[PDB]
């Protein structure tokens, strides 16, 4: 049966009995999840109009969807508006108000999400922990967070996932455009990332899953962001990052690091001393080009002893700013 809901309680009560679920202009109660987990395999979910959320200090998620063979779609003009300025205090997930993560895609397997627009997320947007999930034509409009205190507004956080494909994302936020904490067979292509902290592998380490393998981030643009390309592995942690390719990345207006690969990472501040428990091997950068701002550093590589090997570095050209005086353990064929 096809079902159309204008309230969250009805949608959650009846979701399994509906093979098409249209969610029209739903105001989700404060402190609660629009809980679309456990869907019957094959179900299509359509977001129409503007979805809103009541105010409460809590950890979220605001929305969660799970199931096999699920098709999630944002109708034309649809928006999931978190009105996150109600929470934003410059502190994000580091302190201040407790703020809800937006959209859990945990075990949304052999599934797709297309044409969803998120506006003004309180904190991180997509939490991806799935197998065979594509995210296409996703828009994260967190631009208001640049002046209203947004922080830790990651667009795509990926962990314990396989076969994730993100295509034609458009993100304006205040943190990582993508952050691959762990996963295998990941593609991010055709993205535009502005305002945030770059296209990041990591942080890797310190979790149950600390393994990244076969990730391609390609044909994408990073502008007006703290970093362009970033790999961050956690200080003193254990893990593995292998078969990562950044290819055909352009950047401009980068404020801190055009490319930064560091094995001393901590959330508060990098230690400045790398460790060697998270080896980065078979890393390819192929055509990573653009400019950084005058106060920025072009390329920064801080590798531990023996934990960066077998890299391929071709067509890398970052102009502007300054060259680093701090690079350590740079692999053969690579340069700051």
């Amino acid at each position: 049966a096809s079902c159309t809901f204008t309230d969250a309680a009805s949608a959650m009560a009846s979701k399994t009995a509906c093979s098409t679920i249209t969610l029209n202009n739903i105001a989700v109660p404060a402190g609660t999840t629009l809980d679309l987990t456990g869907l019957t395999s094959g179900t299509r979910v359509i977001f129409e109009g503007t979805t809103t959320f009541g105010y409460q200090e809590w950890s979220g998620p605001l929305v969660s969807i799970s199931g096999t063979d699920i098709t999630v779609q944002g109708a034309s003009g649809s928006v999931l508006d978190g009105d996150g300025a109600r929470w934003w205090d410059g502190q994000g997930s580091n302190g201040g108000k407790t703020k809800p993560k937006f959209f859990y895609a945990h075990s949304l397997d052999s599934s797709s999400i297309t044409g969803i627009t998120i506006k003004n997320s309180p904190v991180q947007v997509f939490s991806i922990q799935s197998n065979n999930l594509s995210l296409t034509d996703i828009t994260v409009d967190d631009a208001d967070g640049d002046t209203q205190g947004g922080h830790n507004t990651d667009a795509f956080d990926i962990g314990s996932s396989t076969y994730i494909t993100i295509t034609n994302a458009n993100v304006h936020n205040q943190d990582d455009c993508i952050a691959v904490n762990s996963g295998e067979n990941i593609i991010f292509t055709g993205g535009t990332c502005t305002g945030g902290h770059g296209l990041s592998i990591g942080s890797v380490g310190g979790r149950s899953d600390n393994t990244v393998k076969n990730v391609t981030i390609e044909h994408s643009t990073v502008t007006n962001s703290q970093n362009g390309v970033r790999i961050k592995t956690v200080y003193g942690a254990t893990g593995s990052v292998s078969e990562v390719t950044y290819s055909n990345i352009q950047m401009s207006g980068i404020t801190n690091y055009g490319i930064v690969i560091e094995q001393d990472y901590e959330n508060g501040s990098p230690t400045g001393t790398p460790t060697n428990g998270v080896p980065i091997t078979d890393l390819t950068l192929n055509t990573v080009t653009g400019s950084v701002s005058s106060g920025a550093t072009e390329i920064y590589i801080l590798c531990g002893s023996g934990s960066c090997s077998s890299w391929t570095w071709t067509g890398v050209s970052i102009t502007g700013g300054s060259k680093s005086t701090k690079c350590e353990n740079v692999p053969s064929g690579v340069s700051c």
